[PDB]
Formats: C-alpha cells, sequence, structure tokens
C-alpha cells in the first residue's frame, strides 16, 4: 500500500540518508510545498503566515520503507501535505521535527551556497548556451570550460515564462528528453547567474539535475527552472537567435532541428 513521500533534506538524492529509500521510484525530481525550511539536520515548519515554499522530491515508498524511516527519524512526526509538481498537485507524506531559516526553501541550494561549492557544473538549455550576453557582462571567461553536450532524460525544453515580448525557456519534468550544454564554472560565477535568472524576484529558481555528458554521469548539476509556468508562446526573435546559435554550436543536429521547429510552431503572444 505504497505511499507518496516528499523529501526535502537528508533523504534527497545524493544526500547522506538517501540509501534508506532503497529502490523507491522517484516520481518527481522537481516538487514543492508551501512552508518554511530550517537548518536545526534540516526540518520544516508550517504556519499560516508562510508565503514561500519548501523544495524537494517525491518518491513512491513501500510500507517497509516508511517503517524504516519511522525508526531512523526518532523525534520526528509525519503528516501529509499537498505537493505542487510540474504535472499536477499530489498528496504526500512528509517528516518534521517540532534553528535558522533557509530563505530559498531548498536544502541543496543551501548546501551549494553555504559550502561555496567549487566548481559548479552548470546545465544550460536556452540562451545561456550562447556567449554574447556573457561577453557583454564581462563574464565569458567563466564559460570557456564547457564539458559539452549533455542529455537530460525526463524533461522537455518549453517556453513557459511569459514576458511582454514573448516567452523565455524552461524545462518541464513531463517525461520528455532534452539536451543542453554543461559548463564547469567557478563558484565565483554564480551570483551573475542568480541575477541573470531573476532568482531574487522569483523569476527562476535554482534547481538540480543529473546529466550525461561525454559518456560520464554528472550529479547535482545546477540549472534554473521557471517558477510561474504559463502555456507556451513563441520566444522573441533576438532571444530565439541566441538559443539557435548555442544549440548549433553544442547540441545534436536532430535535437536542434526539433527545438527550432518547436519554437517556430508556437503562437505569438
Amino acid at each position: 500500500m505504497n505511499s507518496l513521500l516528499f523529501v526535502y533534506g537528508t533523504l534527497r538524492k545524493h544526500e547522506k540518508n538517501h540509501h534508506l529509500l532503497a529502490q523507491s521510484a522517484c516520481i518527481n525530481e522537481q516538487a514543492r510545498t508551501k512552508g518554511s525550511l530550517f537548518a536545526a539536520g534540516p526540518t520544516v515548519v508550517f504556519n499560516d503566515e508562510d508565503e514561500g515554499y519548501i523544495y524537494g522530491e517525491v518518491y513512491e515508498a513501500d510500507e517497509l520503507c516508511i517503517h524504516k524511516l519511522d525508526q531512523f527519524f526518532q523525534g520526528y512526526h509525519k503528516q501529509t501535505v499537498f505537493v505542487e509538481t510540474d504535472v499536477g498537485i499530489k498528496i504526500a507524506l512528509i517528516y518534521f521535527m517540532n534553528f535558522t531559516k533557509i530563505s530559498s526553501g531548498d536544502w541543496k541550494e543551501h548546501q551549494m551556497i553555504s559550502k561555496s561549492k567549487n566548481p559548479i557544473y552548470y546545465f544550460a538549455y536556452g540562451s545561456c548556451m550562447d556567449n554574447a550576453r556573457f561577453q557583454k557582462a564581462g563574464v565569458d571567461h567563466y564559460f570557456q570550460d564547457p564539458v559539452g553536450r549533455a542529455v537530460l532524460k525526463g524533461y522537455t525544453t518549453r517556453f513557459t515564462l511569459k514576458r511582454e515580448d514573448g516567452s523565455r525557456a524552461d524545462m518541464l519534468e513531463d517525461g520528455g528528453t532534452t539536451e543542453g550544454v554543461l559548463y564547469r564554472i567557478p563558484y565565483s560565477a554564480l551570483s551573475y547567474l542568480y541575477k541573470r535568472e531573476g532568482v531574487e524576484s522569483l523569476t527562476y529558481r535554482p534547481a538540480f539535475v543529473d546529466v550525461e555528458a561525454g559518456g560520464r554521469h554528472y550529479k547535482d548539476c545546477l540549472t534554473f527552472l521557471v517558477l510561474q509556468k504559463e502555456a507556451e508562446i513563441a520566444p522573441p526573435q533576438h532571444y530565439q537567435i541566441e538559443i539557435e546559435r548555442g544549440a548549433e554550436l553544442y547540441l545534436s543536429p536532430e535535437f536542434t532541428e526539433k527545438l527550432k521547429r518547436h519554437m517556430n510552431s508556437l503562437p505569438k503572444g
């Protein structure tokens, strides 16, 4: 009698307790619930003044797994919450212990910034595959060590950020497949990306994906995903050209052709 389980801390993929989940299927890599995240280990707190979110992952946990977790996490209680995902709202279990707030609501993002992770493997799927804006900002020197083409299973590149002149890119966790460029960057390049991606204004959020590049697997690569997703509309021309140049440089011809056809098929705002 499997149960959906939302994890936000030490149970997330590639964290120290993740092995407790055993072979539980990951249903959503990208998920959130309204509430606050604190470093105490990590815990969550829910109150009626919450205006932000806790980010995490949804797994399908069997009874054995839930017993194991109950026994491991002494002093924690559990409840269910409504979890927002790229494919709808789900009800899932969550563990909590009744510390310092993590503004981002995202434990992995907190680990990255608070430990000054260096290097960062940064996965770009749109105009960050091109270099002209980097060059204008004086940061292209950080974006000259591409690992190269990288494949991401489970996501589609879609144009879900609505702006007045057209859409901007996103990746939706909808079971498709997509490509992008993985860069090896210093920690010191990160705040440029946070500004470009409007993190502080809740335009995009930092997010994490595992990708394949050069026959090798890279874990916990940083990317950015749209927060308020809308139906797709066409990107403006200037922006579309950036995507096209970067895709032509790095990505497979078959994928680049598909991406171009998708962009060109969309209705205008």
